[PDB]
């Protein structure tokens, strides 16, 4: 496989299991115990920023991909400002755009979510386009675009929880 | 505590904390990051061709086995050409039959699964019997065996899924 | 960071992520595959008996605390005789009271759960306080405290349910 590229000024765990083709932007905070392989689905986009917490699993499909912001195609592509937080799971093909919150235990897989986003706990996003700016509440399985059209617009009071929780 | 037996054409990654009496069989493959103990329950059998993907746990009670396809005793029994997903739980007691796919983040304890099934992501299955052939849903919450039976038969495009994963 | 203080009886398995002010008391038992990491909030409290298994996460927050039974302020307090089971998330600030079972991957997170609760399977306790003794059905999305208020009490057949599987 190749080799990941760390940006200078990332910080990455001795702990974190981080193999192939993982292109790292500046500032990046990846935990401990955590799991980033591109070993099947390649490569992995993570920019500046971006937190990586304790428990999370990125992984992908050999087949499918994205477009990421430089138009290249990316397994998975995780924008800037992100929070992947504990025990989520970026599975590509997956995008997810720049400042979203992605809540506890929650899953995207095959998917887009939109910058902006803020994702609540223990959520299922599989199969669909989340538009930018919206909110998803805790435990909340969609599954269908139909689902994902219905979606209620970020809130102050959402904005403030996640810039609180990260 | 007992050894496992590792088929020769069976892959277990080195960072796969595997302990005690797990019976892993032909062309088995066992990712990094799984936990796979049999010091509680035990034992444990893995069919051929099976995958258990990164961020798994299988463990067992100490108290409680399903009969395996060989007679004996076993705290979990996984068949043959099962996909075990990220972060799937298979708690003991609990057979899972041949050719099912067990999606991400679902769990099955004290239970059985019937040969064929396609279980969906999220999904907790437990104190149930789940026929052969049977598709569950994501999101899908089964603690009881009149919910079991009511389950839909996996129709061709949930077997495709479950191909294009796996 | 500060170390952890581990009681002479406590056993903590050597993979077990254990970082910073973490208070265990006598006969913890913390299995493999588990992170508790005072780096963010901090102290943490464990006590006696009280069982963390393997896939546990357990951290907390910078900001926020709960009050101790000694009166101290920790993170993240965990009562004595407490069974935080597989996949479990405890995040501070989050007190869990004595006798506690929390099922497979639930999660308790800026949260009070009174003593003597039985949290079952696939759980989320948010932003709430839970009365000691109340019963919390599988697949249960739990964020406000009108619906905390509204939980059963704790049955007979939901302490043998917890004592069978711990
Ligand atoms: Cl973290
Ligand atoms: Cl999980
Ligand atoms: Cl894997
Ligand atoms: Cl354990
Ligand atoms: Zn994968
Ligand atoms: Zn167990
Ligand atoms: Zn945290």
């Amino acid at each position: 496989l190749a080799e990941p590229e760390i940006a200078p000024t990332a910080y990455v765990h001795s702990f974190s299991n981080l193999i192939g083709d993982v292109r790292i932007k500046d500032y990046v905070h990846i935990a401990p115990g955590t799991s980033i392989r591109a070993d099947e689905g390649t490569p992995f986009h993570i920019g500046s920023r971006t937190n990586i917490q304790d428990g999370v699993v990125i992984h992908g499909l050999q087949q499918g991909r994205v477009i990421g912001d430089d138009g290249q195609e990316y397994s998975v592509w995780i924008g800037d400002n992100v929070s992947i937080t504990h025990m989520a799971l970026i599975h590509g093909p997956a995008y997810i755009g720049d400042g979203c919150f992605i809540g506890f235990r929650s899953t995207v897989f095959n998917a887009r979510v939109g910058a902006g986003c803020v994702v609540m706990m223990h959520v299922l996003i599989q199969d669909v386009e989340i538009p930018p700016g919206k909110y998803v509440p805790s435990g909340m399985v969609i599954t269908t675009q139909q689902q994902a059209d219905r979606l209620p617009n970020v809130e102050e009071s959402d904005i403030h929880f996640a810039q609180h929780v990260v």
